[PDB]
């Protein structure tokens, strides 16, 4: 199906939807969003995503322009119209003004609906490279629209798949992904005091609980990578994507590892539990 | 009325729209400049447009128009406004990042608004800043990312502006160059750390003319109790006195004599840089 945008009460073809230049998302980068994906055309972790969207807006002093029930109504209606596997992005804008009450009270919203684009199967076979940077995401619980560092930082990337935020040599997360390290057959991942509360992350920790795999919620260190067996990044579109290189450092023997492939299989076998 | 130049026309500002496909909207990929007028002439027009090109190039965005063309639009829009104007040319990422790692379908538009100077009372009383432990990444680049300038005013205590103070080193304001005055000297962060402000560049020339010493280092939050004065600079706000940073009063909590002197010399001198 054609890509859609829900804006001003209607589903438009995506390429026709426009936003007023007065909006502070355009002028000043004031915006939050979510990415929601489907399996068998059903939305995965819809409620957790919409609660995260509200968290992002409230933490950003943005007054929600619609109820979560209303956003869920729109998202379901658009997925039905797409009739295929879909990546859905609801956006909440700052709107035209920051009031004397220090809130954005005229927020706009729109929802993008696109045919899903999974990473190429070769990337799951070979794994990917990450480019570490000495930077952090501010207000890391908040998912804002600001991804400019993910792009401008590709000059020095050496064709890395994704940037990895490594402030002072402590690995937190990717620009689009949760990061997991594997040492001694268990999982190391940054705490959500420092990293986004990923929906895929939440599911992987539940799968680890079910499988009696130990999870340490601490920032893995760049200096620990020589001793690691495996690594992977997570997100709703990419699922579990093996990581075989970070900077100049090969992870383990430089191919996807057995615990990564195991968790990926259990994820896909289990996924129906979290569809809405 | 306020205007936006977009797709070859001056529109009423409130009617101009941008495709939601644009990565400025989806991913915050955008750069811009703020240019202000005195006597209907843009101040430091060429320095601003050189900064805009620098921002775009540093961000892998291919210029969608020449600087001469942007200068032409800006002058025509100032003439159409018929008042003192704040002008903001924007350059967007456009719809795609190519295999060549460039934004090659950049869009652009130019906002013209009647200027809004800080109220005269703010120059008389000075303003408060809210310090935060954060930095602007790629600080020479002026991107559209000002989200922290707002969201970081949660516990602001009614501060005028946030001040980037990473690890207690003062760099700059969210919209401003920061200057500390100590022993009759100016202290301001080097351009390795802070935006190369146009107002900043003029104030350093005014310091040279007045034999006022400038130290290009980050003032520390711990130095503030020994400071005499502070001010912030930008093309709209000129020199705006700072009398409080966080809980710390600056000097005796009113605008200082060197700030008021430099502001007077600035107003007398800026004709030199009107274009
Ligand atoms: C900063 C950050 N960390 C982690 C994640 C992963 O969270 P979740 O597992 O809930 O998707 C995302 C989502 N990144 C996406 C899309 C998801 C994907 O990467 O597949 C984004 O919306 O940009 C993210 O933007
Ligand atoms: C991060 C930052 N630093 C410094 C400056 C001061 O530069 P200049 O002296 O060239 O104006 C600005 C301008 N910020 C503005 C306008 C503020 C003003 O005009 O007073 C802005 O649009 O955000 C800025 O955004």
């Amino acid at each position: 199906h054609m890509n859609l945008c829900y804006i001003d009460g209607k589903f438009l073809p995506l390429e026709e939807a426009k936003l007023p230049v007065t909006d502070l998302i355009i002028q000043r980068g004031v915006g939050v969003f979510e990415t929601i994906s489907t399996h068998s055309r059903r939305p995965l972790m819809l409620t957790p995503h919409l609660k995260r969207l509200e968290g992002s807006a409230t933490a950003s002093s943005i007054v929600m322009p619609a109820t979560l029930d209303e956003m869920a109504r729109i998202i379901r209606e658009g997925i039905k119209k797409m009739g295929c596997e879909t990546m859905v992005r609801p956006y909440i804008t700052g709107g035209d003004s920051f009031g004397k009450d220090h809130l954005f009270s005229s927020s706009r919203y729109f929802v993008i609906f696109e045919e899903i684009r999974k990473p190429d199967p070769i990337l799951y076979e070979k794994g990917v490279a990450l480019h570490p940077i000495n930077a952090e995401r501010y207000l890391p619980s908040t998912k804002s629209i600001n991804y400019m560092l993910s792009f401008t930082g590709q000059r020095d990337s050496k064709g890395a798949y994704e940037i990895l935020y490594c402030p002072e040599g402590e690995i937190v997360e990717g620009s689009h992904s949760t990061f997991f390290l594997i040492k001694n057959g268990h999982l190391i991942t940054a705490p959500t005091s420092r990293a986004l509360s990923g929906t895929t992350r939440q599911i992987v920790l539940e799968l680890a609980r079910r499988g009696n795999i130990q999870v340490e919620e601490r920032c893995p260190l760049l200096t620990e990578l020589p001793e690691a067996e495996e690594a992977f990044i997570t997100g709703t579109v990419k699922e579990l994507l093996p990581v075989v290189r970070i900077g100049d450092q090969i992870i383990g023997n430089g191919v996807p590892g057995k615990l990564t492939k195991h968790l990926h299989q259990v994820y896909l076998s289990s996924i129906v539990e979290w569809l809405e």
